[PDB]
């Protein structure tokens, strides 16, 4: 099997939520949001070390359909198959007395987490069914999608006067305390500030944030799912953020967007062996990043797969997140004609691959990696989407 995958568009995700919304509720839904999962073309383990990182929105989204309340309860449905029981839900909303917890379901401390941290006030309560086309922990940042579909339902109800940056830290928030994982803030940004046919340059030191045209009939970007998850994943993540800090104490560095390249190399000794090459990864995907971004510029695109491609080995040799199902996709890929650039991409351990490629390789493209893999992958070709938007109903 070596063709793309069927990505939902917004009239069927819509639909099928307004069926379960009906069926549940006895009446049609209000209001309607989406936000989208992401692909990270380059900029791996920089985010949560201020650095620089270049993803963009897909059309695999997150869509809550909904309604206010005047009881001050929320009621969640999903249908997403693989979500957790139950994927009905109930609970009053936190006041100053009783503030909402983790629990289960799972796929819920991602919505309770944000209700929880919204800085605005007040807000009603409400009845939402979460429909979402993200596969579940694929490495496309399904948990991020939820998460900021629900930030921006939460906006309809109870308008914030506040910035994109604070919005994707109250998602980051719930991620990190209703979710336990310490991410940084690149998957929560990009679904909110996504934009068809752009990607994102986010700079996470400053905050600053550049749409980059990409958009280019002759150009594909093919995410190739090794559907492998290794326990080590969710352990390995923060080993290494610590290994970096390690780093930044040592050169006197806020953090490592602070630390040339040339100072790391100057200052091996007061840093072990493995921090010394975690920070060389991390420093050099930086840069690499912005080189990236201007190869983009320019239509480069041959210079932009080879820096993806050194973006690969530095995360496979020093930086130590890729698996072998990721490191094969990635050499299949490479020994196809057409092909730019491929790449690990998101937290590694598993998850997916990105490629750059001439459209019409993908094709050929795609059956070369699945015969050449041992596993079995599936793929998607996706244009750069919008990020979070609403619907009136
Ligand atoms: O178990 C893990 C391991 C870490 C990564 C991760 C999860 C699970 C969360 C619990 C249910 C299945 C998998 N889910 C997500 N994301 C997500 N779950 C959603 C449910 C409905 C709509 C949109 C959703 O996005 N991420
Ligand atoms: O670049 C690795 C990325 O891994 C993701 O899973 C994480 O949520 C992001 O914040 C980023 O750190």
């Amino acid at each position: 099997h070596h063709a793309a995958l069927r990505q939902p568009q917004v009239a069927e995700l819509l639909a099928e939520a307004r069926r379960a919304f009906r069926e549940e509720f006895g009446a049609e839904p209000e209001l309607a949001v989406s936000a989208p999962g992401r692909v990270n073309l380059i900029g791996e383990h920089t985010d949560y070390n201020q650095g620089l990182v270049l993803p963009m929105a897909l059309e695999l989204m997150t869509v809550l359909v909904g309604s206010p309340r005047k009881d001050g309860l929320v009621s969640l449905l999903t249908t997403s198959e693989g979500a957790d029981e139950p994927q009905r839900l109930q609970f009053p909303l936190p006041t100053a007395q009783r503030s909402l917890e983790p629990g289960t379901p799972r796929w819920a401390n991602y919505v309770k987490g944000v209700i929880q941290y919204y800085p605005a006030a007040p807000l009603p309560g409400f009845s939402a069914v979460v429909v979402s086309s993200v596969p579940l922990g694929g490495g496309l940042s399904s948990s991020a999608s939820l998460e900021v579909a629900t930030y921006t339902f939460l906006q309809q109800l109870c308008p914030d006067s506040g910035t994109i940056a604070a919005r994707a830290q109250v998602c980051q928030q719930a991620e990190h305390s209703f979710a336990g994982m310490p991410c940084g803030i690149m998957d929560q940004f990009i679904s909110l500030m996504g934009q068809k046919g752009h990607a994102l340059l986010i700079d996470c030191r400053s905050l600053e944030t550049s749409l980059v045209p990409l958009s280019d009939p002759k150009l594909a970007v093919l995410i190739t799912n090794s559907n492998v998850r290794h326990s080590l994943a969710s352990s390995e993540y923060p080993v290494r953020r610590r290994q970096c800090e390690e780093v930044a104490r040592a050169l006197g560095a806020a953090s490592l967007r602070e630390v040339q390249l040339e100072e790391l190399e100057a200052a091996r000794d007061l840093v072990s062996k493995e921090g010394f090459r975690r920070a060389r990864h991390v420093v050099g995907e930086i840069r690499r990043t912005a080189q990236a971004a201007a190869a983009l510029r320019r239509g480069d695109y041959r210079a932009f797969g080879r820096l993806m491609v050194e973006s690969h080995r530095s995360l496979r040799d020093d930086y130590e997140v890729s698996c072998p199902e990721l490191d094969q996709l990635v050499e299949a890929a490479l020994a196809v004609p057409g092909v730019y650039g491929s790449r690990m991409t998101g937290g590694g351990f598993g998850g997916c691959t990105v490629t750059l490629l001439e459209a019409s390789a993908a094709p050929h493209a795609m059956r070369h990696i699945q015969e050449h893999y041992g596993g079995t992958a599936t793929f998607y070709l996706s244009q750069a989407a919008d990020g979070a938007k609403v619907l009136c109903l």
